[PDB]
């Protein structure tokens, strides 16, 4: 016998929090001519250039999806190319992030990544986790499903350890086990036409508003981003 | 621990069934006469979806966030639903859907309760659409129950940290695979509010500005075409 008692056990304007599903470099390489991988060249500047436009808004949270935890399943070829030009990215972009006082957290599962990739994360995670601007945290090899089971994991260890009991397990418990914790997202940005989640944040989109946008990311600006803003307004004075 | 080098017609739709309040507003209607009509236009959604070769339908009716409201309007919303329940499932066996429940059942009204189990037994032979209800339930609820139930099985001996996994999850939550292909969400509103969290991995969203008693065949025609178009 486990219970439920949900009448009982009671329970995270600008967007404080926002979520960035970054698509369409493929497609905004095919568009233009080139080959499929210069698109993503333009990926990790476009998200530091949004981070300053946001910060200047006074949003105080952005989590961007990076590296899904399905690209394992493209080829050893394009997987390997991604982690590469990516742990490149982020050290062109480090300083410009850090200098203007930007706070930088990587989720994910970072014991399958490169050692160089690993060694570059937290030092990156150590220099910078004392500045007061921006968080700005990183969904690297990350999915939806992977932090709802780490939780888990963690929580199934600890009853074993006699440190806490079955009924003890809410909604505030499981939350300070996630990776990705409280204030969710009040807002979530797709770009490039699709209008799915794609397994990136299961549990923290329960209260989310969804805005759905064609741009590609790389023609992604501040009016498109100013846009969504005041569509995300509008939305607050239609609802209680 | 920790390592991930496998963790056309919808066959499965979800629904969020919002806009009655809103509907019987702009009709000078009592504020919950609009909720009268939603398991009838529920039944008639089934029918054309079981028409379309549709195979499953999961509806929310009753959020584990209603717990918040005045105590009067729980105490009609949950005698609202036994009074709808129990006029529409015999029409609804003889369309031949088959009908479950998820959610808290132990916190209903035990004259619900009764009427649920009926509703399940006359129905399970049934080999039409799968109508599965969602009544005292939630994204959050469904996780936690599931997270329980697994940390009962390691502390009784019967499995280990590393043996959880993406099927074991799957197995222990009430709504399971196969998950959502569509989501509908009819008034307006582009948010789940905490229907379903694991199972909408990867469901496409629909959403539109039609009021629930207001949703119609063509309405439902444009939703599957514009699934279709992607």
């Amino acid at each position: 016998k486990i219970s439920c008692s949900l009448n009982l056990q009671t329970e995270c304007l600008m967007p404080k929090h926002i979520a960035l599903i970054m698509d369409g470099n493929r497609r905004w390489a095919k568009d233009k001519g080139l080959e499929v991988y210069e698109g993503h060249k333009h990926i990790i500047p476009k998200l530091k250039e949004i981070c300053d436009i946001s910060s200047k808004l006074g949003i105080q949270i952005i989590t961007a999806f990076a590296f899904s935890t399905e690209n394992w399943k493209r080829s050893k070829e394009e997987v390997d190319f991604l982690l590469s030009l990516f742990e490149r990215s982020l050290k062109t972009e480090f300083q410009n992030l850090a200098k203007n006082n930007v706070r930088i957290s990587i989720i994910g599962c970072k014991s399958d990544l490169p050692m160089t990739l690993q060694k570059c994360i937290a030092l990156t995670e150590e220099t910078t986790k004392g500045n007061k601007g921006l968080h700005l945290v990183i969904a690297l090899n990350y999915g939806g499903y992977y932090d709802i089971l780490q939780a888990t994991k963690s929580i199934v260890n600890k009853a074993m350890n006699g440190l806490l009991d079955v009924e003890d397990i809410n909604k505030n418990l499981f939350d300070q086990e996630l990776e990705s914790k409280c204030p969710n997202p009040d807002l979530l940005i797709r770009t490039g036409g699709e209008q799915r989640v794609s397994n990136f944040l299961l549990w923290q989109l329960a209260y989310t508003e969804f805005y759905f946008t064609n741009t590609l990311f790389p023609d992604f600006g501040e009016e498109d981003l100013k846009e969504a803003i005041m569509n995300f307004q509008q939305r607050h004075r239609r609802f209680g």
